[PDB]
């Protein structure tokens, strides 16, 4: 579990983050709770992927996209961000969940372990 | 594990698929091994997301995107497809892995179970 929960009734502020998120990004709760996760973005982050994200959230749609993000120490990393709306019984969006995967090289070795009969 | 492995030295033909893939899509190995996974696409599949996928594969890049796909019975489903290149020691791309997530509604209930201290 690397994920965060954002509150649609407080302008998509992060209301919760998993332990994995703090460890992946190196930021602590003081930098995250109550904030918008756009703070991870930085030089080179793709403007059009960011716009796709924004639209998906506005439309209440699930989404995924690779985005460049930055750790607290300024290390760039690729983040496969998937997003899903959480609705109430009225069918209104009250939260979003986001799941963050830090891309690493997938090796022939790891594939063998994945495929091994 | 829902994933498939494609062989870059046989034009991205699927060389392996996990049990989860057969069950998610309802297709059997006879419809999958040796094929290109584009066969899951259909009416309404987003042309530009498909083009993003194509470019990522050509550039040897990791990627994610939501795509409409179809099960064997013709049921449409949203597929959060993530892709990652597998390189040899020369640094050349010899395979791709693809991981397929079938989007379902995420409920306030599921979130409570995810967040529950
Ligand atoms: C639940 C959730 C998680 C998010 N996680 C990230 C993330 O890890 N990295 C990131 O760059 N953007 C993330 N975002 C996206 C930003 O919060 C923001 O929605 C995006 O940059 C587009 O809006 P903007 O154009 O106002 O910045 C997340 C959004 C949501 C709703
Ligand atoms: C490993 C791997 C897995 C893929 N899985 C899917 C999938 O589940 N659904 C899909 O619609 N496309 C999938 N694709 C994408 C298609 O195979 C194809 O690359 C895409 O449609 C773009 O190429 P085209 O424009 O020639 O169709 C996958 C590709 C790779 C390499």
């Amino acid at each position: 579990h690397t994920f965060v929960v954002a509150d649609a009734t407080k302008d998509m502020a992060i209301m919760y983050a998993s332990a994995g998120f703090y460890e992946m990004t190196q930021y602590g709760p003081e930098d995250v709770i109550g904030k918008n996760c756009r703070f991870l973005q930085g030089p080179g982050t793709d403007t059009e992927e960011v716009a796709r994200i924004r639209r998906a959230i506005k439309n209440g749609e699930s989404h995924c996209g690779r985005l460049l993000n930055y750790k607290k120490d300024g290390t760039p990393f690729w983040n496969l961000l998937t997003l899903a709306p959480i609705k109430n019984e009225q069918g209104a969006v009250v939260k979003f969940i986001g799941m963050n995967v830090e891309v690493t090289q997938f090796t022939e070795g790891e594939l063998e372990k994945a495929m091994r009969p």
